[PDB]
């Protein structure tokens, strides 16, 4: 009845945009400490206009129509859209499934992009609603991709320094022309009555909207409304992550755990059921399809690892399928 608050420090990441190397190292230390503890931190002083993000996302969610949702739907909901595994609309099912969302990928994945031409898995051309019906939405959303890409680049410099590397150790694989990163614009609704079929129950009795998992990402860069919902598993049990709709919640995904030999673990976390209208807006920091980082271990004098190199595209395609199998099609 007294779930403890998780330690989730607020780290001023602004030095990671600049050229003060000592200041950057002090930020890197804070990232290291958070990554070794609960595995979460809030990035503050990140430079992104999150109120405007929330506003523009709200305008999209509260004006998309049922017709548009079918017309944008991913393959899981619309068999006519065989090319849409990742990008498009993820429908709710009233009475059964409350959440709904819209996912988009790299705006540079155009019809003439070489990976689109090659039909390489996990690369897709984004689908968008009609401009007249959603004026400004596509432009805003594409610009948001680049704003959060920029923040993520800076965060990756911090993680690299934290791990004893040069600052471009990760960021050199995180490029505008080929990143597999995605934005998801998630709506969690208020519903009265709320369908019990859309509520899961954890082993400890907690009511959930999304079960325990580790992220399929290098890092995850998340903005949410100010409604508490996330919990992180620690040695002391599940602990509540306090909401902060001015900051970005950051954690590592399982690709970071792999390449650090679990020195930076991918924290296990879950989403509590809350009957409230809220937004959840993750950016999944994914590398390029052929990106391979040689695994290492910063706990060992020679840094040698017992893990094999894994290309990012292989990791991602299989990880996304496995997460659907484990925790359901969202
Ligand atoms: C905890 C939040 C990040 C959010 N959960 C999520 O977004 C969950 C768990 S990290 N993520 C996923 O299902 C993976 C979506 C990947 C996306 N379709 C893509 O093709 O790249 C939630 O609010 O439920
Ligand atoms: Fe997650």
């Amino acid at each position: 009845g007294s779930v403890s608050k998780a330690n989730v420090p607020k780290i001023d990441v602004s030095p990671l945009f600049g050229d003060d190397q000592a200041a950057k190292m002090r930020v890197a230390q804070q990232i290291d400490a958070a990554s070794r503890d609960t595995g979460f931190f809030y990035a503050v002083n990140h430079g992104i206009n999150v109120q405007r993000l929330c506003q523009k996302t709200k305008e999209f969610h509260m004006s998309i129509t049922p017709e548009e949702k079918w017309d944008l739907a991913i393959r899981a909901y619309n068999k006519e859209h065989q090319d849409q595994v990742r990008a498009g609309y993820y429908l709710s099912i009233p009475g059964k499934k409350a959440v709904e969302s819209f996912c988009y990928l790299n705006p540079n994945f155009t019809p003439d992009h070489p990976r689109i031409q090659a039909k390489t898995p996990t690369h897709e051309v984004n689908v968008w609603p009609d401009e007249t019906k959603h004026p400004g939405f596509q432009d805003f959303a594409e610009q948001y991709y680049w704003d959060v890409f920029g923040l993520s680049s800076a965060l990756l410099k911090g993680y690299a320094l934290a791990l004893g590397k040069e600052e471009n150790f990760f960021a050199r694989h995180f490029k505008p022309d080929d990143t597999l990163a995605s934005v998801v614009l998630i709506r969690y609704p208020y519903l009265d009555p709320y369908p019990e079929a859309a509520i899961k129950t954890a082993a400890d009795g907690t009511k959930l909207s999304f079960e325990w998992h580790e992220d399929v990402s290098l890092i995850t860069v998340l903005y949410q409304s100010n409604v508490q919902n996330l919990q992180v598993e620690t040695a002391a049990g599940y602990q509540d992550i306090e909401a902060d709709d001015t900051g970005y919640l950051i954690n590592c995904g399982s690709y970071m755990a792999h390449l650090t030999n679990n020195y930076y673990k991918a924290p296990i976390h879950r989403v509590k059921w809350v009957n409230a209208e809220r937004q959840s807006l993750p950016f999944f920091v994914n590398l390029g399809y052929d990106s391979v980082i040689d695994p290492f271990d910063p706990r060992e004098p020679n840094g040698k690892s017992d893990r094999e190199p894994l290309s990012y595209g292989d990791y991602l395609q299989n990880g996304l399928v496995s997460l659907i199998n484990k925790n359901g099609q969202t």
